[PDB]
């Protein structure tokens, strides 16, 4: 239908349950005296660790070196790589934020430890990065770029990716203690929150559902960007079917008349802007030109497609680049709406890549889970953000046959664009901050899902597991 669409994530706690070996401890540059705790945890967990201060900066052949420096070191063999290279939240030199040097660094770290031929699992630790329910806040949507293109490296290189931990906010000795239990590889999981309560794992589930309440004022401007894509005029469209009066549609400099002509017959007035959403100046130009008479009511923002690359052969500006183009509007409508602070509602459309992820996809789910982990960061005042993560729509580049073929036969069936916008509207409508469209037959997508790389994910999810085995 598309009530059976709704998927969500959930962090499923753990019950309660040693470490060896040389680990090597990749720690930014200026970063040192943290990790100073990091290391006494394995070493009293009964590792022997080594710290490896790196330039985030610094080029991948550079790293390799360092690395195979290190590997020779230990006699060829080490036991695992646990990088903190996400906790470097400083800004990159050629790029806006949300995209760090942490970012670019962790990147940097896959490509380099095969280029230096270390085959042990890879671990990547976060901290404030994910939101595992109701009191727990992510205080890094950056950091969560880690977790989106991590689990892309998980399925591109299966035989070396250890996983993705996240440490509370803050994060205490106990939790880093906690954090040694999962690197010694007996919790079966790979996707992993330490919190004051224990671990928690990752999990995809359905999230099936009659108290709607409304999320757009009739009288109210509703903002739509990337209006020159289908997406974005039918969901303009479908508002003013619905009963907006008022819609400002944004595009991506170089629809237009004909849409805007088309929009009145259905009822509302539609004017049209065009500026770039990634310069903060202009966005807050865009939002300082509605009227008064009618203020900002709802934002649906849909940015531009991205091309992909295997992790393997991107690099870290054009990884930069695609976090850029999926997040930096978002990360400044967000900033400008939350100054001006009725909170407009404020939608971001993400996708699936980010919450399983694909091989391929390694930037597109970088960028596309900073939006959302914007949806899971506390706003005491506004604006309400939600993301919806979709699975390809209709007529979209991907569902091209070639690449779209692929996707079908991984039982991904594109979203007839009318179905998909009614399920965004009982999402918003029952108050969804973070929620998957997306119409799976996982009988196929479960096995095609696991052929490369083992994982829990769909442990929790009927139709997935039944289609798996231990």
């Amino acid at each position: 239908v598309q009530d059976s669409w709704r998927y969500r994530i959930d962090w499923k706690r753990l019950a309660v349950a040693g470490l060896s070996g040389r680990w090597l401890v990749v720690v930014p540059e200026d970063r040192s005296a943290e990790a100073a705790p990091v290391l006494a945890a394995l070493s009293g967990a009964g590792a022997d660790p080594v710290q490896l201060d790196v330039s985030p900066l610094g080029d991948r052949q550079r790293l390799a070196a360092t690395l195979g420096e290190a590997l020779a070191a230990a006699g060829g063999a080490v036991d695992g790589v646990l990088s903190l290279l996400a906790w470097d939240e400083s800004a990159h030199p050629g790029h806006p934020a949300p995209f760090t040097r942490g970012t670019g660094a962790t990147l940097t770290l896959v490509q380099a430890l095969e280029d230096a031929g270390v085959a042990a699992p890879l671990w990547c630790v976060t901290h404030g990065a994910v939101s595992v329910g109701r009191a727990d806040h992510v205080t890094s949507p950056a950091q969560a770029m880690v977790w989106g293109m991590g689990r892309v490296a998980a399925l591109e290189h299966p035989e070396r990716w250890g996983g993705l931990i996240d440490l509370p906010s803050d994060a205490d000795r106990a939790a880093l203690d906690r954090m040694t239990t999962v690197l010694a590889g007996g919790t079966g999981e790979d996707q992993v929150a330490v919190r004051a309560s224990g671990l928690l794992a990752r999990r995809l589930v359905r999230a099936s559902l009659g108290t709607a309440s409304p999320w757009w004022q009739a009288d109210g401007t509703v903002l739509v960007t990337g209006a020159e894509e289908p997406a974005a005029a039918e969901a303009a469209r479908r508002l003013a079917r619905d009963g907006a009066g008022h819609l400002l549609l944004h595009t991506t400099p170089s629809g237009l008349a004909g849409l805007v002509a088309e929009l009145a017959d259905l009822g509302a007035t539609a004017t049209v802007v065009t500026c770039d959403l990634t310069d903060a100046e202009a966005a807050a130009r865009l939002l300082a030109g509605v009227s008064d008479a009618h203020p900002l009511s709802a934002v649906l923002h849909l940015p531009p497609t991205v091309d992909s690359e295997p992790l393997a052969a991107t690099d870290a500006d054009a990884l930069a680049r695609v976090v850029t183009a999926k997040a930096t509007a978002a990360l400044h409508l967000d900033r400008l709406l939350r100054e001006a602070a009725r909170p407009p509602v404020l939608v971001l459309f993400s996708s699936v890549a980010a919450i399983w992820g694909g091989a391929g996809q390694g930037a597109y789910a970088a960028g596309t889970a900073f939006l959302d982990a914007l949806a899971g960061q506390h706003r005491a005042d506004g604006p309400t953000v939600t993301s919806v993560a979709w699975s390809p729509w209709e007529g979209s580049r991907v569902t091209e046959g070639a690449t779209g073929e692929r996707l079908r036969r991984l039982g991904l069936r594109p979203l007839a664009p009318a179905t998909a916008l009614t399920a965004l509207d009982t999402a918003l409508g029952h108050g969804d901050t973070a929620v998957t469209i997306a119409d799976v037959d996982w009988s196929s997508f479960a096995p095609g899902f696991t052929t490369a790389r083992p994982g829990t994910l769909l442990a929790d999810l009927p139709e997935a597991r039944r289609a798996l085995d231990e």
